[PDB]
């Protein structure tokens, strides 16, 4: 593998024909309550437009994945809570190693009081609003939307 | 913004400080069958082993959506069928623009007969041996079994 760029949050490299962009490992956290779901929307250059994501971020040096969705809910809506492991998935294998580890998140309490928009809104609505095409979804946000229509009703 | 490397599937570009990688935009299709799910695998150099995927694949230009959702599911399953469109979400917003189409095929018909390997499974099993830490998913996978377990059941 050779490289052809080593940037901030991603390298460029080269194994034989496959071009391959290294990426750290992200974690994102699902988080229900009164039944609304836990939204984030912020501008994001790469698509420029901003998604209906669900809070999260990449995991820092030092840290496992538990720490990480700790510490970006609280930086993100500054509330923390009772966080369980669900499930991972590779974003796109088909060119990037970036990995997602995905969290469910309870009892949510606020602990702490501006680029990042916070959004609580029904798993419901969010569908509906994406499928009338007045809002896109992150992988994230798509997820945390489907999970809770197959385990969280009732 | 600037680009640092245009290939095959992938540019790489720097807009101020962030780094953008350009990508094509993808389908995938959730096929179930017999309570089954249609799932495929490839060994996939970007992340050194081969997760639990469903028929995914690039848009080719000229190609909408639904048109390379049906070439996708015939060229690696050799099958076809009535598709729906259901939704769709950007990879990782974050740093690349891919976006992805999601279908849900119906009524699949074998119209043909060796590096993509077919897995039928049921999504109850797909989820249990990933929750054992056997297989890994990819968005597409893992998108098929929660989407299954919120809507296709019963
Ligand atoms: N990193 C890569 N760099 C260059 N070419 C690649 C790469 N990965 C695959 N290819 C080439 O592209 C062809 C595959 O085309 P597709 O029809 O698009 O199918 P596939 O790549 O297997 O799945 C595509 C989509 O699913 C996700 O897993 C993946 O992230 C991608 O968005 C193959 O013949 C292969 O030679
Ligand atoms: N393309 C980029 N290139 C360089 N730096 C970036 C980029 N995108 C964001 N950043 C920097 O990284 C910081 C954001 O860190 P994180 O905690 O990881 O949170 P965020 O980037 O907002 O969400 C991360 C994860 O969710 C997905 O939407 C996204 O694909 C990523 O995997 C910001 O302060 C910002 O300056
Ligand atoms: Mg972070
Ligand atoms: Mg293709």
């Amino acid at each position: 593998r050779t490289y052809l760029y080593r940037g901030r949050i991603l390298n460029l490299a080269l194994e034989g024909r496959y071009e391959i962009v290294e990426h750290k490992p992200a974690v994102a956290v699902i988080a229900l309550r009164e039944g609304r779901m836990l939204f984030v929307r912020q501008m994001r250059p790469a698509v420029g437009l901003a998604p209906l994501e669900i809070p999260a971020g990449l995991i820092e040096p030092g840290e496992d994945p538990l720490e990480a969705a700790r510490r970006e809910l609280a930086e993100q809506t500054g509330l923390s809570g009772d966080l369980t492991y669900l499930f991972s998935y590779f974003v796109s294998p088909g060119f990037t190693d970036e990995k997602t580890h995905v969290f469910l998140a309870e009892n949510l309490k606020e602990v702490e009081a501006e680029a990042i928009e916070v959004v609580w809104m029904r798993p419901e609505e969010a569908l509906e609003r994406h499928q009338r095409g007045e809002v896109e979804f992150s992988a994230t946000g798509l997820v945390g939307v489907l999970y809770y229509h197959a385990f969280l009703r009732g």
